């Protein structure tokens, strides 16, 4: 249920701001950083919302005005779309599938141009949607460097050390409009998802529901995204989507969601909730142990399936031949 803001300021959000879907969910635990149950969840690679990390405490003052004045004059990747879904597509892989035409268009612009183009849309009451997704780098201004240095690195660095993870891969700044949706997908890295402004509904599915979410081919630009349209699921093509069960939560300013590697997640900015701001922390997972302990975890099988598809695309000399050969291997033999 919705949490209540301090000072009797009412519920931060209500159920009417959530989109409706066909599957059931149960809540992700919201725990304190000092709760041993939170440490045992991160250790067992299960999601958890940490409410009091102070991970991005200096950034909780961030808004469009503050950022525009201090985030520098670097280039920011801004995506536009006529729909609320911002399906990710790997541009490097668009050569393999010359028939894929993205629904989102990427435009590289300055931050003040992003704010202005967002102002125009609001002014003219247009229905275009924008989503800024840019990796933080050296080009940021002094005040943002101060904020960045003010994050609680003492806490997240200990997490990195306790779990044997690799190095921090990147920090992605996310600024989207109310109603924006990032369709279900899984990342190969560990992710700490630090909410700053606004509220986001996060629906996670464990790796063992691979069969229910039907990822695109590895060589397809939408590699690691689900093929299922959550708004209009095609049960004829994707019958096991009727068996999907998610883990749900709504994160607000100060909350940090641990999204374990290979876990699916569907993210949506709450309807009529204003703009959302997020910063995520990606870490390379711990190395694969030398002695493999059976039975294999679900994510290890996903890793195996990915490698088979990759090798097959390399050996055949064309990723388009992957499907035909795989079907030839199974039809009347393993099915
Ligand atoms: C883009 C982001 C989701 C979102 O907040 O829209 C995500 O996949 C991640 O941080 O891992
Ligand atoms: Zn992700």
């Amino acid at each position: 249920e919705p949490r209540e803001e301090a000072g009797a300021l009412g519920p931060a959000w209500d159920e009417s701001q959530l989109r409706s879907y066909s599957f059931p969910t149960r809540p992700i635990p919201r725990l304190s950083q000092s709760d041993p149950r939170a440490e045992e969840l991160i250790e067992n690679e299960e999601p958890v919302v940490l409410t009091d990390t102070n991970l991005v405490y200096p950034a909780l003052k961030w808004d469009l005005e503050y950022l525009q004045e201090n985030i520098g004059n670097g280039d920011f990747s801004v995506y536009s779309a006529s729909t609320h879904k911002f399906l990710y597509y790997d541009e490097k892989k668009m050569a393999n599938f010359q028939n894929f035409k993205p629904r989102s268009n990427r435009e590289e612009m300055k931050f003040h141009e992003f704010v202005e183009k967002l102002q125009d849309i609001q002014q003219r009451g247009g229905e275009e949607r924008l989503y800024l997704q840019q990796t933080l780098n050296d080009t940021v201004g002094r005040k943002i460097v101060m904020d960045f240095l003010g994050f609680n690195w003492n806490w997240i660095n200990k997490q990195q050390g306790k779990r044997g993870w690799g190095q921090l891969t990147s920090n992605l700044l996310l600024i989207g409009m109310e109603g924006n949706v990032t369709p279900a997908h899984y990342d190969e890295q560990q992710n700490f998802f630090a909410q700053i402004k606004g509220y986001k509904r996060c629906i996670l599915f464990p790796p063992d529901q691979f069969e229910c979410l039907y990822p695109y081919p590895v060589h397809h630009p939408c590699d690691r995204q689900s093929q299922v349209d959550f708004d209009n699921p095609d049960y004829e093509r994707f019958p096991n989507f009727q068996n999907v069960v998610g883990y749900e939560t709504v994160v607000g300013p100060g909350d940090v969601l641990y999204i374990p590697m290979y876990w699916w997640h569907h993210i949506e900015s709450l309807l009529n909730g204003g703009i959302t701001i997020t910063v995520n922390f990606w870490y390379k997972g711990a190395p694969t142990p030398k002695r493999i302990e059976y039975p294999l975890k679900a994510h290890q099988k996903v890793a195996i399936m990915r490698n088979i598809e990759k090798m097959l695309g390399e050996a055949l000399g064309n990723p388009q031949e992957v499907g035909p050969l795989l079907n030839t291997m199974i039809k009347g033999r393993y099915n």
